[PDB]
Parts: structure tokens; sequence; C-alpha cells
């Protein structure tokens, strides 16, 4: 029952519906008080483009908040990979690219995601061939995405998003976690030992991808600019 500059907002059933009044169209918009925007949010807003990495249009800073409009996502990449068991090859590797190349641009900006998950990825188009981040904080089936660092111990966090990276890699590849577990002592140790097997039908250029994200040692880890050269990906598209 509300509006602000260019839009209507209308509920659904802590986003809302955003329309706008010149053109008709529909966006979403969240609002947070301006201090955590500053903090948690404006980060995202000062890549530079910004838009394609998140859905973000336009953010509207006030005396007391800010309102963040985005486009609307068509479905999350954990939704996906659970509704079609695992992916091939080929669209593994398109989507992954995208993947890796949101998240290398968050790193080049200072970003460290920390939350990265198949559940932060989100279709920008009904078509479902274009990812983008979701940044605003909005059986297969933390933990598994969680790395051997944080267990011992501080850290990279960088390296950490590359573990992630990896986990989620293993995962659309082969439809379930490299890590899992009805015990979760055991899901943990073979976690901090670094402990997990790929299936045979993955490829050797996609089998030493995985493996060079998730390892032990952060350091040995590749990084998310080094991700986007591997031979996997050329290999296929």
């Amino acid at each position: 029952p509300s509006r602000i500059a260019d839009y209507l907002l209308l509920p659904l059933a802590h986003v809302s519906r955003a329309l706008c009044i010149h053109t008709g169209r529909e966006l979403r918009c969240k609002v947070f008080p301006i201090k955590h925007y500053q903090d948690k949010i404006r980060p995202y807003i000062q890549l530079p483009s910004h838009s394609n990495i998140t859905g973000i249009v336009e953010v509207i800073l006030g005396e007391t908040k800010a309102y963040v409009f985005f486009e609307k996502d068509f479905g999350d990449m954990h939704s996906y990979v659970r509704s079609r068991k695992r992916l091939r090859e080929e669209e593994a590797a398109r989507l992954f690219k995208q993947i890796v190349s949101a998240v290398a641009h968050c790193h080049q900006s200072a970003i460290v995601l920390g939350d990265l998950k198949l559940r932060k990825f989100v279709f920008s188009t009904e078509e479902r061939t274009q990812l983008r981040l979701e940044s605003l904080e909005d059986a297969l089936s933390c933990p598994a995405y969680v790395s051997p660092e944080i267990l011992n111990t501080t850290y990279s966090g960088k390296a950490a998003d590359v573990w992630s990276l990896g986990v989620m890699l293993y995962t659309l590849l082969v439809g379930r976690y490299p890590f899992h577990d009805s015990d979760p002592s055991a899901l943990f140790s073979k976690i901090r030992r670094g402990q997990f097997c790929i299936p045979e039908h993955i490829s050797p250029k996609a089998r030493c991808l995985i493996r060079s994200l998730l390892r032990r040692e952060p350091s040995e880890r590749l990084t998310a600019p080094e991700i986007l050269l591997h031979p996997w990906f050329e290999s296929v598209l």
C-alpha cells in the first residue's frame, strides 16, 4: 500500500514488488536501513557492472533508508540441479563459468562472499541460460560448502570461496555433495581430511579442475581468475 520514486510497492507472500509508474514493468525492491546498505551491500554496487553480476538496476538513498531495486529471478541453481538429477558437462561448464566470473569479479573489488552455495545463483532470464548472484540475502540435500581452514584455525576467505566453488562444481556435475554422511563427526573428519571420490563418467579435464579447487592446503588452490583459464571450459564450449 506504498510508493517511492518511480515505483509502487506491492506485497509478497522482506522483499516486495516494484511496479514502475512510467513503463508499468515489474521489478523487486528490498529496503534496508541506510547503514546496513553502506556496510554489507554498497560493496556490490561498486562493481564495474554490477547490474550483470547482481540483478540491481538502481538504488535510492534517502536521509534514513536505502531502497535497492533489482530484476526478478527465475529460480535458483540448487533447485535446478535437484530438478535435473545432474547436469551434462556442456551446460555445467556454461553455467559454472558465469558463477566463477561473478566470483572472480567480486574478488577483484575486494569482496569476499563467504556464503557461497548453489542456492546463491539465480537465473536472470526465462530461458534459464544466464545466472546472476543473489547478493541481497534472499535428497541432495554450511555444512558441505565448508572448508578445512575454518575448522582448524584466521584464513584468506578468497581461497575459502574457491573451495566452495569446487564443492559447487562437483555437485552440479555429480548430482550430490563431495562430502556427505549420516554421522557429522564423520562428515567433518572427511572435510578436514580432504577425502572424496569423483565418478568415472566425469571427464579428465573436469576431474582435473575439481581436484585443483578442492585442496586441504588453501594456498595450493586456484584463484577465481586462474579458474577461468582452465582447459575444461574450452574443451566443451
